[PDB]
């Protein structure tokens, strides 16, 4: 019933704003103009990007930006309502060029959050921009709060939530609340800085947009999928950094929860929220790129997969040699490294060397160019079949994705999400999963149904058995118990009735 949300990126930079212009493609790539009626009835946000937070610890654009120019931007997207009256225009702060442990304003974002004067004075400024600018709501893209900042950072959250909501009834709009979102961590290192406070983060969430892409990059010994479903169990594992997490768990406790190694995949993320009290499976959203990451020096015979490859890690990109053959915008960007969706299908298309390849395991497709020796990782109108139904199985909240400009341009990947949830002439049902590798911990937030023989009290059980007792099914970590189950440490609760 309730309409999955449909979230895209809507990028732009300070000097494409600066020198706006809907009939340059060489000055702007993509202009609002390009988000036709077909594509703003498909989204149920846009979320503008980036903001920051300035000096004076307040929100606030990059103030090299022309005022004016930016204003007549965010107008143009606001415009879109018209054809959509479900349709939010959001505005996101962060992103990782400013955000990030290095980035330029990284201390703004500790200092604005650290103290109950300065959230407050932060979580004003945030909803005065957007009353101002004309946002529909906010999304924090902080990549990422440490562990010692995660406080402060949920009180932050929890004071613009009241403001939003204040200024929800102000304007009577409770038929198009304002919203608050933040773009989450999609994999366990970064999520772990928070994931002990996961409940916290998401209560005054509409949505967290799980970023459960980049999971593969230059940054990474071996090529694999940036964004895999499923686990290839041919494919790398990665610590699971949860397991070490401040969570006050006992060792079994821990164990279930956190296999290690584990597969970095779409579906672990996914499954490790789920995993904590409090964290409903309404409010996860899935990312997906609408790019893929290419990388170079890679050895054959598993189509590129799991290779050693020489592709530089470096920002910016350290020389002129754009390798990633046939792709344009790279050159024009200056970086071989990532290609967009649009311009992925191109390099199909024309005599460039590449051959489409599909994992069935991880669910996602992927180029190989055998003579040079190139990979490429991304998402298309297929993998998302898969995510989709996912999507809806999982019961989650819908689908972001990073961005609009990168999607082809009759909108195919947009069109393609919009089909898979709304449509009603498209049908799964056989649509098969596949046998790629589950993530299965299962933590509080996530137990199963279960039955089991009522436990008695002086009977003696051996380890490993099963009983049903106050509303829940409950296993022996050791023999022979007679306590009564969640009395002492002997019981784990492994399911609920
Ligand atoms: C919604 N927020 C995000 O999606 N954030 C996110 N993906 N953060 C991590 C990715 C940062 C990215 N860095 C690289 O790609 C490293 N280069 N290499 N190799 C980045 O900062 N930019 C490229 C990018 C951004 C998002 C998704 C894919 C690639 C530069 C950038 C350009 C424009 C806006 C923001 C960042
Ligand atoms: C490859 C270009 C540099 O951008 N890198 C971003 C980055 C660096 C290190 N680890 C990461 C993990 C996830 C996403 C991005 C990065």
């Amino acid at each position: 019933s309730t309409r999955k949300a449909v979230i895209g990126y809507y990028f732009i930079p300070t000097n494409q704003i600066n020198n706006y212009t809907e009939t340059d493609t060489s000055v702007v790539p993509f202009p609002v103009s390009n988000i036709t009626p077909a594509k703003a009835k498909q989204l149920t946000h846009i979320n503008f990007s980036f903001l920051d937070i300035n000096s004076n610890l307040e929100c606030a654009w990059d103030p090299a930006t022309n005022d004016a120019k930016a204003r007549d931007v965010v107008n143009r997207l606001t415009a879109l309502k018209a054809h959509n009256p479900s349709l939010r225009i959001m505005f996101s702060i962060g992103g990782w060029y400013y955000s990030n442990d290095l980035g330029v304003s990284h201390a703004n974002y500790v200092n604005a959050v650290k103290t109950p004067a300065a959230r407050t004075k932060f979580a004003q400024s945030c909803v005065r921009i957007m009353k101002d600018y004309g946002f529909d709501g906010v999304d924090i893209d902080w990549e990422y709060p440490q562990a010692a900042e995660v406080d402060g950072f949920i009180a932050a959250l929890q004071e613009i939530r009241t403001l939003l909501n204040q200024q929800t009834i102000a304007d009577g709009r409770q038929a198009l609340p304002y919203q608050l979102t933040i773009a989450g961590a999609g994999g366990a290192f970064f999520l772990s800085r928070y994931y002990s406070k996961l409940a916290q983060i998401v209560a005054p969430l509409d949505y967290i947009n799980l970023m459960t892409y980049d999971l593969a990059g230059p940054w990474e010994k071996i090529t694999n999928h940036q964004a895999a479903l499923f686990g290839d169990a041919a494919g790398p594992t990665f610590y699971n950094a949860l397991r070490e997490a401040n969570l006050g768990w006992s060792w079994e406790e821990l164990t279930r929860a956190f296999p290690s190694p584990f597969s970095l995949t779409v579906d672990a993320a996914v499954q490790q929220h789920l995993m904590m009290e409090g964290v409903p499976s309404a409010k996860i959203v899935m990312g997906v790129p609408f790019y893929g990451r290419a990388f170079k020096g890679v050895s054959g015979g598993n189509g590129g997969q799991y290779s050693s490859h020489s592709t530089p890690g470096e920002d910016p990109y350290p020389n002129a040699d754009y390798w990633l053959v046939g792709c344009d915008e790279c050159v024009r960007d200056k970086d071989p490294r990532i290609a967009s969706y649009r311009q992925l299908e191109q390099m199909l298309q024309g005599n460039y060397g590449y051959q489409r390849l599909w994992n069935d395991k991880t669910k996602t497709p992927y180029l190989y160019h055998a003579q040079n020796g190139l990979f490429v990782t991304y998402d298309d109108a297929e993998s998302f079949k898969y995510k989709a139904k996912y999507i809806k199985q999982q019961q989650l909240g819908g689908v972001m994705f990073w961005h609009l400009g990168q999607d082809n341009r009759n909108g195919d990947l947009l069109a393609a999400l919009d089909r898979y949830f709304n449509a009603a002439d498209y049908d799964d049902s056989q649509l098969d999963m596949g046998t790629g590798l589950r993530y299965t911990g299962v933590g509080p937030g996530n137990l199963p149904i279960m039955t089991a023989p009522a436990y008695v009290p002086g009977t003696t059980y051996a380890q490993g058995a099963l009983v049903s007792y106050q509303g829940y099914v409950w296993q022996t970590k050791w023999g022979y118990i007679t306590s009564a189950p969640g009395s002492d440490s002997a019981w784990l609760k492994v399911g609920r009735l």
